């Protein structure tokens, strides 16, 4: 999908960020 796995960057919500994945949740500083 077009996302990146969980525990890759996970950056701040900005204009045009790159998200992680459904199904995951930014938490201990990465998605999971």
């Amino acid at each position: 999908r077009d996302c990146q796995e969980k525990w890759e960057y996970c950056i701040v919500p900005i204009l045009g960020f790159v998200y992680c994945c459904p199904g995951l949740i930014c938490g201990p500083f990465v998605c999971v």
